């Protein structure tokens, strides 16, 4: 199980065949592993003032680290089993401080309990970051049913959002 040591050199999904690196993405990519799409609303508390004309924009100085499901790191697990440095199951997502993406950000909850785990409390749409080139990251830094996830939204881009309390 311990054969391959040393040999898990890969640090990107695109080093992996097309199957393997389909298969990373299954595990590791929010959108796939949290079957997430453009109509699935995301939460986050915040401040009125914020968003007192029904939007919100990203925050420029978050300190959350994020998982990068696009890079390689080897699995804690790869040594445990057999895991051949070629595929998909020798390897985890490599983690960086959100500053990395040089892009303002927003830390919400996706999930059937996020309203739950969860000043004001606001509702938004998947879909309205990723119309405007936003990304999903699932955020490393609440229970079952929830997940935390960092979505981008380019310098200047705002959504609108919905007070729920």
């Amino acid at each position: 199980p311990s054969r391959f040591v040393g040999q898990y050199t890969l640090t990107s999904i695109h080093q992996l065949s097309s199957e393997e690196r389909e298969n990373f993405l299954d595990a590791h990519d929010p959108m796939r592993v949290y079957d997430l799409n453009s109509e699935t609303s995301v939460y986050r508390t915040t401040q009125r003032e914020y968003v007192r004309n029904g939007y919100a924009t990203g925050n420029p100085n978050s300190g959350a680290i994020i998982a990068l499901h696009e890079e390689l790191q080897e699995s804690p697990y790869a040594q445990h089993i057999g895991a051949r440095p070629d595929q998909a199951d020798a390897y985890r997502p490599r983690t960086a401080h959100v500053s990395s993406l040089n892009t303002p950000s927003l830390n919400v909850m996706a999930g059937q309990g996020a309203l739950s785990a969860l000043h004001v409390t606001t509702e938004m749409r998947l879909g309205d970051f990723l119309d405007q080139g936003g990304k999903v990251y699932s955020d490393t830094s609440g229970g079952d049913s929830v997940e935390a996830l960092i979505v981008t939204l380019p310098k200047g881009r705002k959504v609108p959002v919905n007070i729920l309390d």
